[PDB]
């Protein structure tokens, strides 16, 4: 009886896509569609500042407190872990908690987390709280494409479902522009009663979680799903469903619904302690998800599964390429950008001379001065080495980003001056005073602002030129069909003559780079759309929650395996 | 009744609409609809190394026959009038004179003034040459529109008339080429006349004419639109380039001999002192073309005139962006760059040795010499201030950028240099007098050359770029659905003005510039294939300049803030253009 059930399982589901499409096509207008793909472009945006967040700022906006080279590079490792780990886990659930209050909770819970994150103290509590964060945000792409594609009807599902690119690429550009903001300008940091002197990237994960909080009232009214009712078999609470969003062609030009609720009343009636009871319904979610898994694993959809996984394997290299690994190009192709503008100054004193000229980047090897006496001289990017002064009484001299490594001076003082005893460090402290001197701190990301914000900026830029790059190429497999091979190949062919003409810069690499990102992103759009197409609604969203995790877990061993394959 | 009369000749129209479509659909298409356009893409390749000519080639008016700044900035404007009265006065006689006709007379008129604008000296001549040119030059996008529009049917009008903008496009690849290959090289511009100089900037004006003098060398070959043979009875010069047109496709595919009849019977419906004469022809033309112009504001057109005008509007605020904004912005840049790379010494001061060295960007301050022997002395880009020199004279000294305040020769004569007391004021001199010099005429041999070859290439570059993102963008706009390729020219429009917002990089202005400006000019000739479409022969030139017209105002107004309020007002265009575009919303998707 077990082959009769199934088959019969299987044509039950078959008359339930039927239904279904029939009441997608009596809703008749689909501007509710276009409200829906806005407002979840809200949450789309906020995974996009995420994914940004983590690839880009995470591993300089540590230096306040100075972690090591295997805290910083591996702390996006540990949130990738999270996201993915919160991917399985909710992609698993979301066939039953309830998309709409899964993804409220969903959004509310990592915003909530960013917004403690953005003030909190400590080493590891601010790895803590990235984890809570990337658990939160890394079930959003499941539930959202899921939670849109319900509503979409089944003809116009292509076009106006793979259109979901446009808000992830803007939120991507979005939290690039805030970051070069905020980061650089120290006037967002105004306070009172608070004496740290944070930088300003405390700040930037506020305003970076802002957009969750702009999904979270966005979403506070929209309605529950009423396909994922259907599959529950619950009748009422999917007919207001259903009524509530056909009131929207009600207002636009006026239709039959009594009608539409006669098929819909026909199709009901053809598909028919605390703390330990926490534990009891865990329990029995956990054993039917579970069954789930082993049921989408079976010989129905093996191939099809292992296909796609296959696929996915091979499409993610680009994921983690766009995500992680150009930013060591880029950082690269910056620092020897910024290295054509520092100098080396060995000492251009003169006898009996006196020097108030403005001077900025200096490092120096070698630069004594021979009792000179200076006021008034500004000295920006202090660094000095084997650089000893005599008898440099130095006043009113404004200076900052002083830095010391092998350095000493005799009789030398100092006056309104950031110099401080932390930063001097394999150095012998000979004449160190700084007494009525302006207060010094530690240096910590201050040597590392100006990469910071020019690399924030470079990067804004990429991500801003991926979009007309995503426009055509979206079109591109929206619209040809069968043979985008040609089109594809044309555009592979052009671009590659694109830059080999174009090399003569060193903008080449961002037009290569800034290309490839926006072919990359419509290559999964389009591998998004048609899994949409090819999965049963019955067991899709543990499908793209299970398809998130493998390709994040792929994304996380790329970049493993490089740093001990190549360096 | 007029109202009868009326309707029958708008049943009329229709009624000769269809059947010469149905002609067209006749001939098909082969070998001749191809050679066209490789004519008219002459055409559009010397309107785009004019519209090069007329941008980024700016600064050569500070760079050879220096002349007062007050006097500069009309380059860039006076040549925008011009394009605006040849599209007003040039489409108005297309659609009265014939396409053909008119824009042989452009290309000509085009030709001929910029051959002149290379050999002449004076000012205000180059001024009204390219004057001139720009108004024979600016008959060119409308009536070349027109004039190969009526010469397809809609099976495949889309794409054969948005792959103009490759030839648009090539023509600034081929002009900023030369600026590049020439401009800086002197090798290449020939001083082979000893009493007649050449500078190369007038060598490359008079070489980017190769165009414009091929595209009327092939292009007289092309026989007339049969529709307006149609319309004015020509009916036997119709049926006789319809006939060649058919032969030559035949031959691509299909036997000539079976049609020839079937074509003869659908085309045989339609059958049967100077001041004097300059007067009458005046009276007829003005009269005609004023009806004309009246008659589109009726309401039969008005609305599609006024949401059109609104449309092109939208257009306008990218193809600033494309061509002034971007050569603008790198000038200045560059500027910038040129400001901050300075280098100051005490004095080249050494022991017995020849100073027959190579060096420029010299600007000293403060620096004392001492007496010495100076030979083999070079000044390239070298300025002196506060500084004195005593027994320094030098024989035959080359002299660039040089420029000189505050600072005391004493004993000092140079020979073979570009001063005037005009550079030299507010200083003292002592047994000092420069003579044996090119005092005259001055010429900035070399000006910012460096500076100028940097420019160059980067333009070379960006536009050799765009040319294949331009080739995929042509490509691909052809799959959008042809309802929004309205609602794409909108988005390319608010990215435009995104990038216009955050641009403050050399390399990143290159490069976001290059990838946007690919899908932009593709983009752009999408209002073209709408305006030609729903406008009516009789009525197409004349609106397609009109509108044309009123794209070049808004450009021609954008450059005068520039030109009156910049550096402050950098993003306040960009605010109203994005209010621009937001303010169109319904009328940019409604298509009666």
């Amino acid at each position: 009886p077990g082959g009769r059930g199934e088959a019969q399982r299987r044509k039950e589901r078959e008359e339930l896509a039927q239904q279904y499409e029939a009441i997608l096509r009596e809703c008749g207008h689909g501007r509710f569609q276009w409200t829906l793909y806005f407002v979840l472009g809200l949450a789309l945006m906020a995974d996009g500042v995420e994914v940004f967040v983590v690839g880009f700022v995470l591993p300089s906006a540590e230096k306040d407190m100075c972690l090591s080279d295997s805290n910083k590079g591996m702390l996006g490792l540990i949130v990738y872990l999270g996201m993915m780990v919160g991917a399985f886990l909710w992609g698993g659930l979301a066939d039953r908690l309830g998309r709409r209050q899964c993804l409220l909770i969903s959004l509310s819970v990592n915003s909530v987390f960013a917004f403690f994150s953005s003030f909190v103290q400590g080493y590891g509590t601010f790895l803590f709280c990235r984890l809570l964060s990337g658990v939160g945000i890394g079930g959003s792409i499941p539930i959202v494409f899921s939670y849109f594609s319900e509503f979409l009807a089944q003809e116009k599902r292509g076009e106006h479902l793979s259109w979901l690119c446009m808000f992830w690429m803007i939120g991507g550009v979005y939290a690039a522009a805030m970051a070069w903001a905020i980061i650089p300008h120290y006037g967002w940091s105004f306070q009172m009663g608070s004496a740290y002197q944070f930088h300003s990237w405390r700040v930037f994960v506020l305003v970076c979680a802002f957009p969750s909080v702009f999904a979270i009232g966005a979403l506070t009214t929209q309605p529950e799903s009423p396909r994922f009712f259907l599959e529950n078999g619950k009748h009422d609470e999917a007919w207001m469903v259903l009524k509530q969003v056909h009131d929207t062609n009600m207002r636009a030009k006026g239709h039959p619904e009594r009608v539409f609720s006669v098929t819909h009343i026909k199709t009901i009636h053809q598909e028919d302690t605390w703390y330990q009871r926490w534990g009891v319904r865990a329990l029995s979610l956990g054993g039917q998800v579970w069954g789930n898994f082993l049921s989408c694993f079976g010989p129905e959809y093996r191939r099809i599964t292992l296909m796609m996984m296959g696929v996915w394997f091979t499409m993610s290299f680009s994921y983690y390429g766009l995500t992680v690994w150009f930013p060591d190009m880029i950082r690269h192709l910056q620092a020897v950008d910024y290295a054509s503008r520092t100098k080396v100054f060995p000492g251009e004193r003169v006898e009996h001379v006196t020097f108030n000229f403005t001077l900025e980047n200096q490092i120096h090897r070698g630069g004594q001065y021979f009792n000179d006496k200076f006021i008034g001289l500004r000295l920006k990017s202090v660094s000095f080495e084997d650089s000893l002064f005599e008898e440099c009484y130095f006043e009113d001299v404004t200076s900052s980003n002083t830095f010391f490594r092998n350095c000493t001076f005799i009789n030398t003082v100092f006056y309104n001056t950031d110099l401080f005893e932390y930063k001097f460090v394999n150095s012998r402290l000979i004449n160190s005073t700084f007494l009525h001197n302006k207060e010094g701190c530690p240096l910590d990301v201050t040597g590392t602002g100006e990469g910071a914000y020019m690399v924030y900026f470079v990067s804004f830029l990429g991500t801003l030129a991926v979009l007309p790059g995503n426009i055509v190429s979206a079109l591109l497999m929206d619209k040809i069909g069968r043979l985008r091979m040609l089109a594809g190949s044309s555009v592979m062919s052009c671009v590659s003559c694109f830059f080999l003409s174009f090399g003569n810069s060193e903008s080449a690499m961002i037009a290569l780079l800034c290309l490839f990102g926006g072919v990359s992103i419509a290559s999964w759009n389009a591998l998004d759309v048609l899994t949409v197409e090819l999965y049963p609604s019955d067991k899709r969203t543990t499908a793209f929650g299970f398809l998130n995790a493998l390709c994040k877990l792929a994304a996380v061993l790329g970049i493993s395996i490089f740093t001990s394959f190549v360096g």
